[PDB]
């Protein structure tokens, strides 16, 4: 009885060229494009990439393989992918794409009466995901993922993805999960291009991250805030304790030093001020103008102390309003 | 008198489809699945995956494979595994698998005469294990390892352990060994999943891991202990000596700082709060809490010195104290 | 109607050898070679090393694969790449190259009736660029890319490129994207080569690369700069503050020191001065200048005090003018 | 004449089953197996593995391949490899183990008259050596080396080593080149094991590493060391001179600090305290103990100001002496 | 026209057996080894190895391959070298050998009408190195590269070097660039061995490296020298300024430790004292007596403080002297 499936599988492949296309020189060959997400691989913010696993499908429609026979349809496996043909479809943007060969590669074939097709493959790409860093940690990132023909122009091969952005991208719920970013929403969109081998249309789909802050404020913002009420400590001493106010400014100076070092040791080697960077010098600056206090009042401790004991007075109440004030610009700022 | 055995395996394959599960049409395949784990390998909490090496092995039922011989079974390798069917099972949550080929490929295929069939296979598996960071260093996670069909829908494969749940996983003596966990156990399960093409069953293993302490204690832990007890020493010296206090406290408060950076940097930059980061948090705020009581006492050591002494010399009591009763309540509200 | 198409191409192969290359014994076969950068990959300036991604193209003619039909061109993929002659192109200067297999391999294939022939593939290399990092890190390099055959001699085959330098080699507008560096042009050159196996054409196209500045100037330079300033603070005190000064000069010294080390993990392990060593050199001469005229002023406020508050007070004003004026012959030189 | 040799080959294969073991269902296929470690790779105490390269020899009998001709021998290639019956033998321990395919796939295959098979193939192996770093880094290590078959039971297959323990596994001379380990010696042995699929023998080969200390001395004890003489330097100063005594213990005991950070940072993160652990605690011990007596002393010498001098002189005697004879107990204890 | 060629190569693989050496049971196969270094790549000293691009060519004699035609040479490719016989030479220190593919096999193979064949493979090979790093930095080293055949034995198959030394190794111009060594030369030779499959003859080529020096210089030595300059600044200052010597006494010993924690970690973990060592031991010992210095005056400095002015006056000449004296006999020692 099992017999029947066997002739059925010969007869397709009878007079079938796997080198040409389907609906050659009659219509255009029309791919539609589905997408699911098992999991949003990591981001390296330093090489500007993300790795994601994705099942990928594609459907379309081949008359040559019309067969008739019990079953509407006819599940097989990576044995006979070869045998047919396929879209030559490639990632414009994947720097590296691999396959999953365990234990069977991940692949799918399905077979209906009319000729449909279905081809379901299991990947995982490594491609390029341009930043601007200007706004960091504050900032909102849009990697896209973009596919198509290599071979196959516009005019010969169309790729449309199927039904709505909801059904066409989908994101397994454990999947959305990364260490410093939040997978906010995905888009679609198509769009041709012109080369040189001549015109063809680009899938793309674009994934919404916010990154979340939270990461920085424990390394960075902590220890710059800290360090700042650590050196203001310094005009609650005397003045003729030049030693002790000395320790206060110059060690405070170093550690805002080292932290401006360590903080972008994570950070891509960009060649640009983030946001992260003008709140350290603000820091920095605040820390080096308390020790810029002292040396001046120490100067003038003698020629007219009255004066240097108010400016140590006043000082105390000066330094920690601008930052406070400092703080509520900034976080109000790259907040909104 | 060895041609016998050569004439069954010739005869086996005739008029045999590789492309055909067995029972097609009739009834469904069932699969029944054990595991032994050679080895657990390495967990990488930053990037939430861990690796185990496993011998996989699927069991199930090929009419088509019948045979009448001497022996009641068929011992083989990877020669014969291509020629016939096998499942398509896959990992779902593995970012990356593969096989050892060395010194032959380390697959085995055994038949019975009833058509029975039993294929092994060794894998070292690359999967992903979320955690939940919140009561880290003293957290319990539970690392799962799901694998089913990629073509095959439950109306035609079905994934079944064989026997008990010890029997269906088995970990090896030295396998549980690892550095920073303990393998406290395992268990399975099955569950069926809908998706666009079609139902499919999902055999799932977790392994309970739980965090084996010990390494923070030496490394994060016992420095912010001593080093919050180094500031404590500042009390039991004079208020004239300012410079002297000045650099306990100064000196302690950076230490605090640059371990929080140290302590971190294995940890996963997740962007929430750890316990041990609480712990560091109180620690730091003790050193901290300690300068300012040096700093109040020289801004008051002459207009009310009687007062300065009496905080001086009760600071020597209440730090210690709320110490050692902060640890009590930090040790045992994460260990019970 | 389709099934013409399929005529045609078996006709071609009919006694087709695709180990002897087009016009043997009677002319030199010519290739035409066009680039398309999709991205330029990271510089390793460690390794020496840069990455990059292009669409190869290669076009020639073969007067065996002359056809008539109704389409003037045949579309096709890399199945039938194999089939046929194509030359043995290599990098000379590539460490290390792969191609892209997923979904397919980035590979096509087109012929026209004349017999023309093109042919383009996908490849990511890893070539070597040897820089002198004298200027560092106001540097300018020449990273190249050769390529050419491997087993026929310029008596075979010759490389040239198609029309002008602009349509030979492209480069993708995201693609000239790098966190370190500019891409102001390419130019592409040609130029014999001998050898033991004869005589070989070498096609070579440069990439230049102006280093941009800013992540050294807030990652080294900053930090010197501060550094010095502070140093220059000691001048300000008193020189009875022994004890305080001291601090200055050493704490300064020291982070200077720790500066020139930092800066050089990252920058490779070359045996020779850059420009921003010489930079830091002077600004360590400075804070340690500094400290020698605090021992200096502090070794002579006894026997000849009034010279050592002239020398003191003198300092207050050489030292910043000699480091600001130092800037502007370091900066012009190296701008200019 | 060659001709000879051609018929024989093809002889040979004719009526030859590759996937029968000889003698089949008559007797035990017995297998010797010898080996040859060119280099004992690095061995990765973080990972609990080590890299081996070895050349891999096994012998058996095969009455299918007897033959007669001028030479007792037939020296071949992994050309005919493929074609007869090779044991499925593989590494149980081996997380990561390949061959070498430069310029020729490294394997050998000589057949004699008597139908006597080796062989030989060249493989570099990444296994698992579990270690107990309790008394590191005066710890030795038995790195073991398991292979055995893969599908054939005890009843069908048998691995033996050939002739003695010094001929069955050899070492080059080079090759026992560690930077961390001194190779003492090697030792073989046999076991069966009883598992779901038979029993089978597992062939084991162990190596004797002994840790060549050296390193630690420079980079963990010393450091250790000298900080602690430094310490002892602050009880020959005077009392009053709170400020220096404070310098001497406050750095020091950051400085112990710092260089257990530092120390276990190649270290595996094992968790449990090593001899190391315990020298770096007894030397925090003693710079905090120092630092201790000054507070003390400090705290007293007011009040009775005699015994404050004898505390502080005796301490010149006595914490030079405790650490001297520590060192020696330490040392004899895990040197014998 | 051309089909003259075709006819050639189908009746030379006519009746040829490729898996039988030429001359075998009439000579002794003698194979010609030319070797040309693309690129020396980095040597790697932690993991005692270093990378290799190379053309190797080898030449040898077939009586098989005679033939006769217009054309004294075939220029051919990869396609026929699988078809013939090639000799199974490997790298004996080889650890990990791969080719090149892209775009096509970089390899080549040429016969000409007396059966003489050129048989031209590039490789990037990974060998081992072995190191004495006993003068390091001022170390030679002599990097070798072997190899051989595999299966045949020297009274089958024996390697010479074609012509002279120069001849036979090359090395690019542009090749012998490394950023921490120097290629002084190459030098070839042969040696027989004796082994348990027989007798082979093995070819070395050793390539002598001289480090080059300027990157420790910039790294370690300059560091260690400014610091121990820094602690002869302490002899200037009075006795009484207690605090400030201690600063520079205690800043300075931490200094060298951290330096030679430093310096080692690029440095491989090998158990023994280099001369870089010795330096940062003796720039240890200088720092440390000059802490020792004041020590022992503020000990004295009232009972005898004549004697103290002495030391404190004659150490401001004694020790800058010393350690001059001591850099030229490091520097002419290890320089000569
Ligand atoms: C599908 C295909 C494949 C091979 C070629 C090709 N063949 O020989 C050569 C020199 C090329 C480069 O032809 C191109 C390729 C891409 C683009 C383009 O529009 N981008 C924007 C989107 S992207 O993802 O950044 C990639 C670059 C322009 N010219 C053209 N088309
Ligand atoms: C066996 C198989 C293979 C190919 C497909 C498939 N084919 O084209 C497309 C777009 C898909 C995605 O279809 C899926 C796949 C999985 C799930 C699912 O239930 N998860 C939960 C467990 S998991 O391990 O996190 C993986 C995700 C949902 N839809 C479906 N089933
Ligand atoms: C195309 C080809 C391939 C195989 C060989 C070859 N075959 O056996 C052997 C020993 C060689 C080395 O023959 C060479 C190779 C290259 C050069 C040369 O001119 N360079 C300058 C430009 S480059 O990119 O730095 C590479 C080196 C000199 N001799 C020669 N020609
Ligand atoms: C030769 C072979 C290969 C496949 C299997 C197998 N097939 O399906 C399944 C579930 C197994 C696991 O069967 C095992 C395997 C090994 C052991 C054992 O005795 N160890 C101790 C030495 S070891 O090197 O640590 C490896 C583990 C126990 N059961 C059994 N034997
Ligand atoms: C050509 C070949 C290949 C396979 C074997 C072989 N086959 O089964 C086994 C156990 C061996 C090991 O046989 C050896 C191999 C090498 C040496 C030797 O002389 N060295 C010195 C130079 S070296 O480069 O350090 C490599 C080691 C000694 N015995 C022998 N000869
Ligand atoms: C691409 O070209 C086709 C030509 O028919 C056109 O219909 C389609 O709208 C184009 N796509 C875009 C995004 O312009
Ligand atoms: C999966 O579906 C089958 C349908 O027969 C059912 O018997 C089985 O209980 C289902 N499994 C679960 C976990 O619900
Ligand atoms: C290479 O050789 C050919 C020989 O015809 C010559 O025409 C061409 O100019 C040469 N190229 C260069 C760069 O000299
Ligand atoms: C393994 O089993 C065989 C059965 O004949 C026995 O002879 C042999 O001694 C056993 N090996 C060990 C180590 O017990
Ligand atoms: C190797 O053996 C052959 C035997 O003929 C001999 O001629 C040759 O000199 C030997 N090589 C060396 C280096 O001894």
């Amino acid at each position: 009885n099992i017999t029947i499936f066997t002739r059925i599988l010969d007869g397709l492949l009878d007079g079938y060229d796997n080198r040409l296309r389907p609906g050659l020189g009659e219509r255009i060959t029309q791919v539609r494009t589905d997408m699911y997400v098992n999991s949003f691989g990591p981001v390296s913010d330093t090489e500007m990439e993300y790795t994601i696993d994705i099942f990928f499908a594609q459907t379309w429609k081949d008359e040559r393989l019309r067969f008739k026979g019990p079953m509407q349809r006819l599940p097989l496996n990576n044995l006979l992918a070869s045998k047919i043909w396929t879209p030559d479809t490639f990632f414009h943007n994947g720097k590296k794409s691999f396959a999953h060969w365990m234990t069977t590669p991940n692949r799918m074939l399905r077979i209906w009466n009319d000729g449909r097709v279905l081809y379901t493959l299991r990947l995982t790409i490594s491609a390029e995901c341009p930043m601007d860093l200007e706004d960091f940690p504050m900032d909102e990132q849009n990697c896209p993922l973009k596919f198509g023909s290599y071979a196959y122009p516009n005019s010969e091969v169309v790729y449309v993805w199927t039904n709505g952005s909801t059904k066409s991208v989908v994101v397994a719920e454990d999947g959305s999960r990364l260490n410093q970013y939040h997978l906010m929403g995905q888009t679609v969109g198509t769009e041709n291009i012109s080369t040189s081998t001549g015109e063809y249309t680009i899938m793309t789909a674009h994934f919404h991250l916010k990154r979340k802050i939270g990461y920085f404020v424990i390394q960075t913002y902590l220890p710059c805030i800290m360090t700042v009420i650590l050196s203001q400590v310094s005009f609650w001493l005397n003045r003729e304790s030049v030693a002790a106010r000395t320790v206060f400014g110059v060690t405070t100076v170093l550690t805002m030093t080292t932290l401006s070092i360590s903080a972008r040791n994570s950070l891509p080697k960009v060649a640009y001020a983030t946001a992260m960077d003008w709140f350290i010098a603000v820091c920095y600056a605040f820390v080096f103008s308390a020790l810029l206090e002292f040396a001046f009042v120490n100067y003038i401790t003698k020629s007219q102390p009255a004066r240097a004991a108010k400016i140590d007075k006043m000082s105390r109440i000066v330094f920690p309003i601008l930052f406070g004030t400092f703080n509520l610009v900034y976080w109000a700022t790259y907040l909104n």
